[PDB]
C-alpha cells in the first residue's frame, strides 16, 4: 500500500492499526479542543467592555484567533474519525482512505491565521519605547508567515523523506527564534512605565508564550523524539502529538488572551482586577 | 467478538442488542441535555446584567460550561445513533462498528472545562474570609484535572479490567473527597456577613452540588450497582447511565448557575427579586 | 416485520409506505415548524427591551422555548427523512431501518424543557392574588413532569400494546386536567386589577392555551381517532399527527409569547400598544 | 419508472437527465439564494437603530423572513444535490431517488411565514387613512394562506394530473388578485400626506412588488410556458424555474424590506437618507 | 470518460489524479479561505463603533461579504472532499463523480453579492466631488453583474470549447476595465479635501484593488498560463488556481475592508489612529 507523502499517523493506522483507546483518546482530546475555542470564543466577547477603549482590539483579536482555532479543531475532530475505522476481526481502528489519508497541515495554513494575530495583539496592550510598531508587526508577520510555510512543506515529508522534514524544519526553526527575540523585545518595553502588578503578568507572558509556542516545533518532531523504531513510532506517539497540540493551543490562544486581557485591565484607569 | 478496553454499553450492544425503547430513550436523554444546554446557554448571556458588575463574571463562566456541555452532548448524541443499527431479523438495534464504539469518554475530558469553571466561578459571588481566592483555585483546579484525568483513565477498564477500573475510580474519589470539602468551606465563609435570603441559597446550593456531583461517581459503577449479572448489567443499566449524566448535567450545570445568579441579585445593591 | 415497542409511523411505512404526497408534506411541515422556532427565538430577543424590567423575563423564557423547539423539529425533520427511502419498483417511500425507526418520544422529553418554562414565564407577567407564586410554580412543574413522563411511556405501546397506550394516556391525562385547573385560577387572579385590555389579552391567552395544549392528547390518539381499520390508521393519520403538532407547537409556543409580550406592553408604566 | 404525484425536475432527471451546466447552475442559484438572505439577516440586524422606534418592528419582520428563506434555501441547495447524481457512462445527472424526489413545496409552506410577514412590516412603516390596520393584516394573513394552501395542493399534480394543477392554480390566483388589490390601497394611502422622496420609494415598492410576487406564479406554470412538449418542459426549465424562484426570494424579500429601511428613514424625524 | 462542459480540475483528477500533497493543499488553502471570512465577520461586526455613525454601513457591508464569502468557500471546501477519493493501489486521489463534479462556478454567482457590495461601500466611506453617487453605484452594479455572468458561461467551456472560454473572458474583461476606470475617478474624487494620512491610504487601496481583482482573471485563464500540455495543466495548476483564489479572496474583501475602517477612522472627528 503506497502512502506517499503522508503523516505518520497514516502509516501506524495502515500497518499496526489504533487500540480503542489510542483511536478514542485522540478524538477525545480533538474535541475538547475546539470547545476550548468556542468558550474561549464567547469568554473574549463578553468580556469586551472590562478594558479601557484602546485595549479592546486585544479582546477583539483573540475573538479572531478563537474563531480559526475552533473551525480548524472541528473540522480536524471530524476527519480523525473519518481516517480510521474499526476492524472487528482484531478489535483495531485502521486507516481507511475512504475518508482521506489523516494531515497536521490543516493546522499550519490556519497558523497564517493564528501567529500573525496572536503577535500583533500585545501590540494593542503594551506601549513600545525603542522599538517602532510597524517594524515590530512586519518582523513578526514576515517570519511569522516563512515559519508556517517552510514548516508546512517539512511535514509532508515526515516519513517519505526525513532529511527534508530536517532541513525544512531547521529552516522554519530560525525564523521561529527571530519571533522569540522581538517578542522578548516587546515583553521588556512593556514592563517600562506601568505598575508592578502589570509587569509581572508580563513575565508570566513570556513563559507561558516561550513553553507554548516551543510545543509546536516538538509535535512536529514527536514521533522520533525516542529515535528510529522508538516507543514514539506507535499509536502512543499519535496520542502524544495531538495532545501536545491541544494543550499549546490552549495555551498559546486562549491562556495567553486572558493574561492579556489581566494586563489592559491592570493598564485600565477606570479597573482594577 | 474483540472489543478491547470498551465501555459496557459495545458488549450489551454487540450480545443483547437494544429494544427500541432503550435506543430511543438514549438518543432521547441526550437530546434533551444538549437542548438544556444550549437554551441555558441564552439565558446566562440574556440575564448578565440583572446582576451588579462584580458579579457577571459568574453568568460569563456559565456561558462558557454551556458552550462545553451543548457541545459534548450533541456530539455524543450523534456517536449513540452512529453505534447501534437496527437489526431487521430480530428487531433489535446492535453495535455498528463502522460507526465507532460508544465511549463515555467524551464527557471526562470535555469536564476539564466544566470542572474547573463550575468551582472557580463561585468564588466571583461569595466573599471568602479565612480562605485565600488563589489557594482555593488551585486546589479546585489541580484536584479537579486528577479526578478527572485517574477517573478517565478507569473508565477504560470497566469491562476489560474491573481491578483497574475499581483502582482508578478509588484514587479518584480521593481528590473529589478534597473538593466536597473545600466547597463546603467556601460555601460557610460565603454565608457570613450577607442577608439570610443569600444564607438559604448558598445551602440549596451545597446540597445541589453534593447531590449532583456524587450522580458522577454513581454512573461510573452503573453497570456493577446490582453486582455481577445484576438487573444494571443490561440495556436498562445502558439507560440509566445517561438518565442520571442527564439529570447531573442540568442539576450541576444549569441549576447551580441559575441559584448563582439569584445568589448575585441578592448581593446586588440596586438588583432585587 | 419485527417492530416491537415502535410508532405507527413504522407500520404503514413498512407494509404499505408512504405516497409522495404524504412523505413531502411530513418533510414540510416539520421544516416549517423548526423554521417558525428559530425566526421566533430571534423576534423574542429583539423584542426584550419593549417593555419594563420586570416583564423582561418572559421574552427570555419564550427564546429559551424556542431554542429547545427548533432543536427537537430540527432533528426529528432529519429522523423523518432518514427513516422512509424511496422504492423505485413501486414509486412509495418505505420503513429505511438503516435510518432508525421514527419515534415521536423524541418531542415528549424536549416538553421537559417547554412545559415547565410555558407555564413559568406567565407567573412573570401576572401578579397573583390568593395563589403563592412557589407553589403554583411547583404543581406546575411537579404535574407537567408527571404528564409527559406517563405518555412518554404510553406511546411507545401506541402499537403493540393498545391497553398500556390507553392506560398510560389516562394516567397522563389526569395530571393534564391539574394543569388547566392551576392555569384557570392564574389567569383570573391575572385579571383582578388590571386594564380592559389586559383582561382581553388573558382571556385569549386561556383560549390559545386550553386549545393549543388539547392538540398534544389529540395528536398521542391520532392513528385510533377513526377506530380500528379507520381512515386515520393510514399515511393520512402520520401526515394529521405532524400537522396537529406544528399547528400546537406554533400556537402554545410563538404565539403564546406573543400574546404575553403584549400583556406586558400594556402592564409597561413606559411602554405602550 | 413510477414517480406519481412528484415535481417534472424528477421526469427530466430520471429519463434526459441533467447536464453538467443544468446540474450545476441549479445548485448555484439556490447556494446564491441561501447566502443572500443569511447576509440579509445581518444587514437587518445591524441597521435596526437606523430608524425611529415606531419603525424598528419592520426591521424585525424583515430579520424574521431572513430566518425562514436561509434555511429553506439552505435545505432545498442539499435537496438538489441528494435528488440528482453523476451517470458516469453518459457524462449527465440522473434522478437518485435514494436522497428522496425533488419537490418545491417545502417553500410553499416556509411561504406561511414569508408572505403574511412581508405583507404584515409595511403596516409598521405607512399610515393608513381610510383603512383598519387590524383589517388589512387580517386580509392579508387570510388570503396570504388560502393562496399558499390552494398552490401547494397544485403544484403536486403539475404532471400527474394537469387539470388539478390549473384548477388549484386558479384559484390560488384569486387569492393573489385580493392581495393585490389590498396592497394598492395600502402604498396609496401610504403616499398621502409624506414627502415626495417618501413617494417614490413607496411607488417603487409597488412595482418591485408587482413584479416579485409575479414571479411565483411564473416558476408554477414555468414547465408548461412554452405549452406540450415546449423548449422549457427540459433542464433548460428545470434551470428557469429556480432562477425565477431567486430573482423573485431576493426581490420580494430583501430589496423590498431595503426600500421600506429607506421609507422608514425618510419618515424618521432625527434620521436623513 | 465523457465529462463535457466541466473545469479542468475533473479532467487532472480522472486522468492522472493528485498526490496527497496537491489534493491537501487544495483543501487546506480553501479551509484557510473560509476560516479567514469568519474571523473577518467577528471583526467587522465588532469594530463598527470604532467609526463615526456615517462610516459604520461601510462595517455593514464587510459584514455582508464576510457571509457570502465564507457560506461560499466552506461549501467548496466540501465540494472538493467529495469530488476527489483515494485510490489504496496507486495512493492518489481521483475523480468521484458520486460527490459530483468539481466547479468553480460556485464562486462566480456568489460575487453577485461580493462585487457589487465591494464597489458599493467605498461610496459610504470617501465623499465625491464631480460624479454622482446613484451614477457611480449603477456604473458598478452593471458592469459588475455583466463581468461575473459572461465569465461565468465562459468558465463552463475552459476545457470543451477554448475558443467560448476565450470569447467570454475577453467580454468579461472590457466591463472589468470599465470597473477598475470608475473606481480610479472614485479614489481620485475621495482623495480631494482629505488628509494626507487618508491620500496614503486611499492610494494602498487603489494597488489592493487593481492587484487583488486581477488575480480573479488570472485565476480564470490558469490552466493555460503556460500555454498546451503546459507545467500548470497539472495539479500543479490546480493548487495555483485555489491558491490564487484564496490570496484574492482575503485581499479584495478583508484586507480591502480593514483599510476602508483605518479610512474611516482617520475621517471620524471623535477617533484617530
Ligand atoms: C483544559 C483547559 C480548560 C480551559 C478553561 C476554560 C476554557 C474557556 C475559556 C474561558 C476562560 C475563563 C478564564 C477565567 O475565568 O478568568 C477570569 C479572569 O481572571 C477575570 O477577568
Ligand atoms: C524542529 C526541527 C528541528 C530540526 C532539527 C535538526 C536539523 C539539523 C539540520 C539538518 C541536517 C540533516 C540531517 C539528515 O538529513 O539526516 C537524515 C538521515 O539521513 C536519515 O535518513
Ligand atoms: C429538564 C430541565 C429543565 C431546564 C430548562 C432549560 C433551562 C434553561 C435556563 C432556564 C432558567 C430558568 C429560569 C429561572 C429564572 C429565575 O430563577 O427567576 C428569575 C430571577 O429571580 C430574576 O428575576
Ligand atoms: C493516592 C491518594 C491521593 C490523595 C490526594 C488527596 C487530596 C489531594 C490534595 C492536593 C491539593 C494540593 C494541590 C496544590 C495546591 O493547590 O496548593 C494550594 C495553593 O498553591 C496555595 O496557594
Ligand atoms: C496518581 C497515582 C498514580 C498511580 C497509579 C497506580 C495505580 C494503578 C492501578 C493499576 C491496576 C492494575 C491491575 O489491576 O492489573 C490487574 C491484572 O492485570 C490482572 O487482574
Ligand atoms: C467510584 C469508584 C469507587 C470504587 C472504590 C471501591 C473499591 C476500591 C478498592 C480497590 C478494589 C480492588 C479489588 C479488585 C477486585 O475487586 O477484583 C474482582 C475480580 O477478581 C476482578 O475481575
Ligand atoms: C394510581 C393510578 C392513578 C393515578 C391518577 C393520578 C391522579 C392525579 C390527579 C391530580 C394530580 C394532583 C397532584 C398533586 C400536585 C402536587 C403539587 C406539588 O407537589 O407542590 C406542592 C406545593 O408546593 C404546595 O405547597
Ligand atoms: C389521551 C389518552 C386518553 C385515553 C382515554 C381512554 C380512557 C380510559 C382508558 C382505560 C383503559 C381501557 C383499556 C381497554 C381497551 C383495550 O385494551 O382494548
Ligand atoms: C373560490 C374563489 C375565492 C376567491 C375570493 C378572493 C377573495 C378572498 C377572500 C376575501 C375575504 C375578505 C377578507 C376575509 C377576512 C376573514
Ligand atoms: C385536505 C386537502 C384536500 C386536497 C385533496 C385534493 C387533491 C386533488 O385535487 O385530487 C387530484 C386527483 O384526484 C388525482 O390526480
Ligand atoms: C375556496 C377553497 C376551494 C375548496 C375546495 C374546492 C375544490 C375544487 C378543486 C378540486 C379540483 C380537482 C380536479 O380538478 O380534478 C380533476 C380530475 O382529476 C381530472 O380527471
Ligand atoms: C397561475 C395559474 C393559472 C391557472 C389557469 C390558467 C389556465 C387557463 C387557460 C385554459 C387552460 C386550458 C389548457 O391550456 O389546456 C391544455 C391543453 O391540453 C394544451 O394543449
Ligand atoms: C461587448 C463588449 C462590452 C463593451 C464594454 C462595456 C463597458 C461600458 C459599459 C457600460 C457603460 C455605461 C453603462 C451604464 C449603465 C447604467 C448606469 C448609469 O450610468 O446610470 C446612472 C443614472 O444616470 C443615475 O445617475
Ligand atoms: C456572444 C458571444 C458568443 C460566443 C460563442 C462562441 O465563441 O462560440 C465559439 C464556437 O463554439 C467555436 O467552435
Ligand atoms: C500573487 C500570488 C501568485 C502565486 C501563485 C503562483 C502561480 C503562478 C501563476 C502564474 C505564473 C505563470 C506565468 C506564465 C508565463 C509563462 C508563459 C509561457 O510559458 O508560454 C506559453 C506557451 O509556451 C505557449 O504555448
Ligand atoms: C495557535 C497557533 C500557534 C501559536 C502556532 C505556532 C506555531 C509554531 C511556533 C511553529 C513552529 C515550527 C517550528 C519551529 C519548526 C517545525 C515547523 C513548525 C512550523 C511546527
Ligand atoms: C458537568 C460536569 C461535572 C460537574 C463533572 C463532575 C465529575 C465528577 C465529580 C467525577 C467524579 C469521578 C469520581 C469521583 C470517581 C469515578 C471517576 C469520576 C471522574 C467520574
Ligand atoms: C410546546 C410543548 C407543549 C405545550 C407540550 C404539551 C404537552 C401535552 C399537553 C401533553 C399531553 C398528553 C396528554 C394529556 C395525554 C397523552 C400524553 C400527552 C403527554 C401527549
Ligand atoms: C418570499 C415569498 C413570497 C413573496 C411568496 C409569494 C408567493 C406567491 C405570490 C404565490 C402565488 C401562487 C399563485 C398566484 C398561483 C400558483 C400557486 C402560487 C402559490 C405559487
Ligand atoms: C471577492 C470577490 C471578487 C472581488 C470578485 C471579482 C471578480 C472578477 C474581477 C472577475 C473577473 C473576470 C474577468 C475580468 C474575466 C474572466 C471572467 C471573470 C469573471 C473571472
Ligand atoms: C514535547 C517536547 C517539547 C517540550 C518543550 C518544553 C519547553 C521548553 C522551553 C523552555
Ligand atoms: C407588470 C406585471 C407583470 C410582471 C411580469 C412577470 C413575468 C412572469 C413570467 C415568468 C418568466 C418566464 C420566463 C420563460
Ligand atoms: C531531531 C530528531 C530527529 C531524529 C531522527 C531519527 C531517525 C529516525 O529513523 C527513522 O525511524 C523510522 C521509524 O522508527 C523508520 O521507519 C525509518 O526507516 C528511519 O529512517
Ligand atoms: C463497588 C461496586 C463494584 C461491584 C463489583 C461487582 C463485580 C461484578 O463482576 C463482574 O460482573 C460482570 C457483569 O455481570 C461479569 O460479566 C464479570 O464476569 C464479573 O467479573
Ligand atoms: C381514541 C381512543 C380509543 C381508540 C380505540 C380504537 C381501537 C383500535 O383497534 C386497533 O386498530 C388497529 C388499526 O385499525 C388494528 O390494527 C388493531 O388490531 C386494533 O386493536
Ligand atoms: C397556462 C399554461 C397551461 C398550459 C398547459 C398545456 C401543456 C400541457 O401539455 C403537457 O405537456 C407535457 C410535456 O410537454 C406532456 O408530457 C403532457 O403529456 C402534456 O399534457
Ligand atoms: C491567453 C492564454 C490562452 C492560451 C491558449 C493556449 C491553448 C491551449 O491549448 C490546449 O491545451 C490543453 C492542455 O495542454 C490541451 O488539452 C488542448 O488540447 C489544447 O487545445
Ligand atoms: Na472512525
Ligand atoms: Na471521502
Ligand atoms: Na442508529
Ligand atoms: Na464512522
Ligand atoms: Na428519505
Ligand atoms: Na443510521
Ligand atoms: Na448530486
Ligand atoms: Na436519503
Ligand atoms: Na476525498
Ligand atoms: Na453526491
Amino acid at each position: 500500500q503506497e502512502l506517499g507523502n503522508a503523516n505518520f499517523e497514516n502509516f501506524i493506522g495502515a500497518t499496526e492499526g489504533f487500540s480503542e483507546i489510542a483511536y478514542q483518546f485522540t478524538s477525545h482530546i480533538l474535541t475538547l479542543g475546539y470547545a476550548v475555542m468556542l468558550a474561549g470564543l464567547l469568554y473574549f466577547i463578553l468580556t469586551i467592555k472590562n478594558v479601557d477603549k484602546k485595549f479592546q482590539m486585544s479582546n477583539i483579536l483573540s475573538a479572531v484567533v478563537m474563531v480559526s482555532a475552533f473551525l480548524l479543531l472541528y473540522a480536524q475532530a471530524q476527519n480523525w474519525t473519518s481516517s480510521f475505522t474499526f476492524n472487528e476481526e482484531v478489535g483495531r481502528y485502521f486507516l481507511d482512505p475512504s475518508g482521506d489519508l489523516f494531515n497536521n497541515g490543516y493546522r499550519y495554513l490556519n497558523w497564517l491565521i493564528d501567529v500573525p494575530m496572536l503577535l500583533f495583539q500585545i501590540l494593542f496592550v503594551v506601549s513600545l519605547t525603542t522599538s517602532k510598531f510597524s517594524s515590530v508587526r512586519n518582523q513578526f508577520w514576515f517570519s511569522g508567515a516563512m515559519m508556517i510555510i517552510t514548516g508546512y512543506i517539512g511535514q509532508f515529508y515526515e516519513v517519505s523523506n526525513l532529511t527534508a522534514f530536517l532541513v525544512w524544519g531547521a529552516i522554519s526553526s530560525a525564523f521561529f527564534f527571530h519571533i522569540l527575540w522581538v517578542m522578548k523585545k516587546v515583553i521588556n518595553e512593556g514592563k517600562e512605565g506601568i505598575s508592578p502588578a502589570g509587569q509581572k503578568i508580563l513575565s508570566n507572558i513570556w513563559i507561558l508564550f516561550l513553553i507554548s509556542w516551543t510545543l509546536y516545533p516538538g509535535a512536529y518532531l514527536m514521533p522520533y523524539l525516542t529515535g528510529v523504531d522508538g516507543f514514539l513510532y506507535s499509536e502512543d506517539g499519535v496520542m502524544a502529538r495531538q495532545l501536545v497540540y491541544t494543550i499549546a493551543d490552549v495555551s498559546s490562544k486562549v491562556i495567553y488572551g486572558v493574561l492579556l486581557g489581566n494586563l489592559a485591565i491592570t493598564l485600565s484607569k477606570n479597573k482594577e482586577l
